[PDB]
């Protein structure tokens, strides 16, 4: 279980799904980092060039890490645990239809989870928690107490 050693983190969106207008991608990701920074001392700065701590991208099938994606459904996205290089990165399967409504799959809602991982969280057994292994969604995204407790046990 690795932690980031600095509380000020960098992220960059390498590319944009065409499923959603650009501005909506930006706001889904932004608001998702916000869920995590609101309840910890972490801060996040977006950059448009060069390497960031958390590199975010949309990819399909084999994309040169060791977890190829699988077409629509199944695995939706994955993220790496804190650390250098791919450490921290999050990848979204472009074979999904990404949304900004209650319809599958809500980008902001998946991002909230993947970034949990990007910051060092593993899965929760609580079905109401953003970190539950499995996608759940009814149209609102909030950390559950379980999420707050786990991110605070890491960052204070
Ligand atoms: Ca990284
Ligand atoms: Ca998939
Ligand atoms: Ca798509
Ligand atoms: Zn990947
Ligand atoms: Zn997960």
């Amino acid at each position: 279980n690795p932690r980031w050693e600095q509380t000020h983190l960098t992220y960059r969106i390498e590319n944009y799904t065409p499923d959603l207008p650009r501005a909506d991608v930006d706001h889904a990701i932004e608001k998702a980092f916000q869920l995590w920074s609101n309840v910890t001392p972490l801060t996040f700065t977006k950059v448009s060039e060069g390497q960031a701590d958390i590199m975010i991208s949309f990819v399909r099938g084999d994309h040169r890490d060791n977890s190829p994606f699988d077409g629509p459904g199944g695995n939706l996205a994955h993220a790496f645990q804190p650390g250098p290089g791919i450490g921290g990165d999050a990848h979204f399967d472009e074979d999904e239809r990404w949304t900004n409504n209650f319809r599958e799959y809500n980008l902001h809602r998946v991002a909230a989870h993947e970034l949990g991982h990007s910051l060092g969280l593993s899965h929760s057994t609580d079905i109401g928690a953003l970190m539950y292994p499995s996608y759940t969604f009814s149209g609102d995204v909030q950390l559950a107490q379980d999420d707050i407790d786990g991110i605070q046990a890491i960052y204070g």
